[PDB]
């Protein structure tokens, strides 16, 4: 039987699933790993005993416990983010899509999915990957991992709770395809890792990891890469916001050992209802805990293993969309609403820098707003409102990627770039948030190719050549079947424009600002 | 006689000039102090005692003692600025030209030449005052005053050379207009000073100066203001500079009157062969000997007078031409030559923001040259060489004069602003020059008025209202006749284009660039 799939682990058994009327299969929630509970809670992960019998692989597995998103209850633009599962810490699952007949040895794709590193799950609608699947023949996985405290409390020198084991987890759903994958006709040899956001910093935190680059062949980050300033923190603040935690849960703080078991003890709700607490700073876009850089995952500081090299050297796709701050700016700035056109006051124009740029002095808050002011109509509301949009994801996005892109292009073996700038027809968002930080997801999964969401043709269209562009990439390392998406060069460093009109290629992404956010600005917040 | 004036002073006798056709009278080298030779050299000046007898002023007055431009010999472009007449000490005249017949009480004008502190000359054929005198029928009055060392070289507390004397030169010149104008049938009460580059400085310093402030009723300054990075230094930097050229004369250094009495003794030349040794940095538009900020003649900070409104509240005129650092970079910076289209490399752009920006630290140096650089296309060479003309420009000319009329406008009592950008269809420098410091005087003075210097009639056209302009707005403090020419307001910020074309009103002149050399580059150099 075509649902029938017997692994290392064990035999598995999925279901058929229809799709765009014709009809694939899909193994919902195997386990990878044991369940990370009791006193395995911030543990590393461990490999999943073998199970005799068969694994109903019918439906999709919990989501991992997680803050969950209220700031607009029912509103399909924030509820499309959330757990559609019942959480449990008990979530280390993965969910396989196979082609129907079943494949021999075809291209696989292994889907990491954001959240900032606190959430997410993959079982959303807009991570289906039936539509994926089917349509350019693929194997697509989607894994799961730890989030919010649970994935990285890091208590650096404790074996209990050493940080990144949602990033272990992430290799272990990794290390699990590759010894399995074949047997759903998937070929380890030729799996591509792809995610957006965190899942795109992620898939460069794999990059990088020496423990992690024989897993997989391609990558491809969605707004994200492994140095943005929100992705990752030094053992040392990762060790003081854990501290900070169990100081709002009134635990013992005298040892490792006395604050990791009262951590334990915890119901999981407990910690998620104080995780925001332990911010040092007012600010928007960070998150508490996240990966550090603790000399083992990360053998040295992010920013040495892309000057020397030392990472993973293959081929890679990767971009970003137009607007990335948005998002961010409409849940925490002073002045942004969901239903105003947020036109922005001067005053909380720099009240919105200093919440995006927490760890600038007053010079840099100034360098800041300098570059960004249009002296000539300094109360222009729209322009202040685009201006913040702008330094939002210009900061923790988009100038983060070009100084990544550009350091791996040096040691790497080909490079693929993209700007995604069509705002969907069907948004649900304001107009003022323009094409918003997470919305190409839904073009890289297909949805515009059912009906019922209603998008237009050209939307559809567009949708395929994402989708045929990622598939073709994740098969051969070029998006290309042999109008052209040129190579970025360290020389050229050209780039395409991602939307529904005729193929568009430019160059140097964002650079005037980025030169400001990669090279002068920390120059003068290390001088001052 | 029509040319013959009995003044306070003594007898003096004119000459009958042609002009356009027609004439009027000039008293030319008529002394308003006493020589300030031997032991008076870096001396205050003095009152020229009377002389009985009649004064023969029909001809022109020696220059006082300068360095002169040997960049370019013979060519008319740099010539047209050295002394025209022989050097001298005894140098201390002022001239005079009087509509033909004798007006009773008209409108004075008072031209303070320019010349960077260290040269200049009122007998400059750019500054014959016949065509304005004539033309709008204002009596003109061009002096004279020390440059270099004779006129700035400053021991702070010393009586024999105490700085500033080039200013009093000034003064004393305003003093005598103040006190016989009347005679030449020019009205005492209606006296504008105007004056371009450090003569524009200057008339900023006399309208600050308690000293001075009685002396005159409106003022002009073309592109030129006090608070200009290069029109002063502090006493410290002054007596250092004074003890330096003391040292390159190989002189005893042991106290002020053993230093002064060595700098007398030298021959003028003496001091001039090394006054350009005594700069505390490799730099473009610095200069030896200039003002001090003596707690004197300035009584405290020029920004602490600026902020607490310290300074004469009348109406003034101002403005800047397109292309102020062009003739500075010409003269010193790597790359550029009077010959070639002096497209800059990327290194000596580079070499070129090092020497504009003397006194910045490293950080300084990358603020610039960020603010500065299109970084999509950073190999341009003409992009660098404008770049650096703009950066030339704001920071030593057009950014201190737009912090000072903003400060100025607060208190004052109506301001216009302008902004040339015509360039001449007879300019003899090179194109990439653009519209050049200090070549909106010839529209001043009128010389396209006579068609041998052959301009076009537009230019004609030009001039006429230029002069118009500055002679209405001299008379009642207004340039407007009863298209305008708005007033500049501290809300509105209005200004207009100085060309041949269409009035055009604009508003905030160079804000963006103004901005960072105004608030922000001061702000980082006093932090790092
Ligand atoms: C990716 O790597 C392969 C080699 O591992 C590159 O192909 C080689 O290109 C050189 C030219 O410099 C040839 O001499 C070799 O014979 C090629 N090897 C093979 C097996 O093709 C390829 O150019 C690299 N791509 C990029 C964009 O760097
Ligand atoms: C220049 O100063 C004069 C006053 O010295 C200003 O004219 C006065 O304007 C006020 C309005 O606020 C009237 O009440 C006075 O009666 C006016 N005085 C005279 C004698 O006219 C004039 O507005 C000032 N100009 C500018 C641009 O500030
Ligand atoms: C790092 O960026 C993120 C930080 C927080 C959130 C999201 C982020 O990226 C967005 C897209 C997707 O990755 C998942 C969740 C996001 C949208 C829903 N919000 C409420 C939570
Ligand atoms: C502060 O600016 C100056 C510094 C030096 C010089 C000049 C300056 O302004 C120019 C215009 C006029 O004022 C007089 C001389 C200038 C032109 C001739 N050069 C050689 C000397
Ligand atoms: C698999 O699990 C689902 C969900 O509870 C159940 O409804 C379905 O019938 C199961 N199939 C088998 C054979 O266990
Ligand atoms: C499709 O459009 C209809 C028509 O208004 C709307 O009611 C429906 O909610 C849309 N469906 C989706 C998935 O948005
Ligand atoms: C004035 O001086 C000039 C220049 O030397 C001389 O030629 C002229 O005749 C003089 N006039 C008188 C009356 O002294
Ligand atoms: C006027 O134009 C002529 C014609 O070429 C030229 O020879 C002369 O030098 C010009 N005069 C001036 C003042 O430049």
């Amino acid at each position: 039987s075509e649902l029938l799939v017997n692994t290392k682990s064990g035999k598995v058994m999925g279901t058929r699933v229809p799709v765009l009327s014709s009809h694939i299969s899909a193994f919902l929630g195997i386990p990878f790993a044991e369940p990370p509970v009791g006193n395995m809670r911030f543990r590393r992960p461990e490999p999943k005993k073998p199970w005799s019998g068969v694994w109903n692989a019918s439906t999709y597995p919990n989501n991992c416990q997680q803050y969950v998103d209220e700031q607009f209850p029912g509103f399909s633009g924030s509820e499309m983010w959330n757990p559609n599962r019942e959480m449990s810490e008990d979530c280390l699952y993965l969910n396989i899509w196979v082609p129907s007949p079943r494949p021999k040895s075809t291209t696989v794709m292994v889907w990491i999915y954001g959240g900032g590193f606190y959430s997410g799950s993959s079982t959303l609608d807009v991570y289906n990957g039936k539509y994926l699947a089917y349509t350019e023949e693929v194997v697509l996985v989607s894994l799961s991992y730890r989030v919010g405290a649970f994935g990285f409390l890091a208590l650096h020198g404790s074996q209990e709770a050493p940080g990144n084991v949602g990033l272990l987890d992430q290799r272990m759903a990794l290390q699990w395809v590759h010894d399995n994958i074949q047997f759903f006709g998937g070929d380890p040899k030729t799996v591509t890792i792809f995610g957006e956001s965190a899942g795109g910093a992620s898939v460069g935190m794999h990059i990088l990891s020496p423990g992690s680059r024989d897993l997989f062949r391609r990558a491809i980050l969605q707004s994200g890469s492994p140095n943005c300033p929100w992705a990752s923190v030094s053992v040392a603040e990762g060790r003081r916001r854990a501290v900070e935690l169990g100081r709002n849960l009134n635990c013992n703080l005298n040892s490792d050992e006395e604050l990791i078991h009262c951590l334990r003890e915890k119901k999981p709700q407990e910690l998620i209802d104080v995780e925001w607490n332990v911010l040092p700073f007012d600010s928007i876009f960070r998150f508490s805990f996240v990966p550090v850089i603790d000399g083992e995952f990360f053998p040295t500081s992010l920013e040495s293993m892309l000057n020397s090299g030392n990472f993973k050297k293959t081929q890679i796709l990767l971009g970003v969309n137009k607007d990335e701050g948005s998002f961010f700016l409409l849940y925490g700035a002073p002045g942004f609403s969901k239903d105003s056109e947020s036109k922005i006051s001067r005053e909380d124009f720099m009240s919105g820098v200093k919440l995006s740029v927490p760890h600038a002095n007053d010079l840099g808050l100034d360098a800041v707003t300098l570059q960004y002011t249009d002296w000539m109509d300094d109360n222009n509301g729209i322009k202040n409102r685009d201006g913040l949009d702008d330094i939002v994801g210009d900061h923790n996005v988009i100038c983060p990627l070009m100084h990544f892109v550009n350091k791996y292009t040096k040691f790497g073996n080909g490079t693929y770039l993209y700007f995604f700038n069509h705002r969907a027809s069907n948004l649900v968002w304001p107009e003022w948030m323009g094409v918003i930080h997470g919305y190409e997801i839904e073009f890289v999964f297909g949805l515009p190719l059912v009906k019922e969401l209603n998008y237009t043709a050209e939307e559809e269209a567009l949708s395929r050549r994402i989708m045929h562009y990622w598939a073709t990439f994740a098969k051969t390392g070029n998006p290309n079947e042999p109008s052209k998406w040129p190579l970025f060069t360290t020389k050229e460093q050209k780039f395409i424009d991602l939307n529904t009109e005729p193929m568009k290629v430019h160059q140097r992404l964002r650079v005037q600002m980025c030169v400001f956010w990669n090279q002068f600005l920390p120059k003068l917040l290390n001088a001052t």
